[PDB]
């Protein structure tokens, strides 16, 4: 907890960042089919 | 509370998983969309 949760925390970050780009992509993307 | 470095990458592996999800799921519809 003087390392690996500086770097794990800082990858969680990331990923959480990430996630969050993605699901509002998505989110975007409800309108790619209809018909 | 180790729940912090371990819940952290526990975490960190389920955001992984998370995210690979969300990037099929972004990919997909794209070989029909895209027309």
């Amino acid at each position: 907890l003087s390392q690996a949760n500086v770097k794990l925390l800082a990858e969680n970050s990331s990923y959480l960042e990430k996630l969050r780009k993605t699901e509002e992509i998505l989110e975007e993307y409800e309108r790619r089919f209809q018909i």
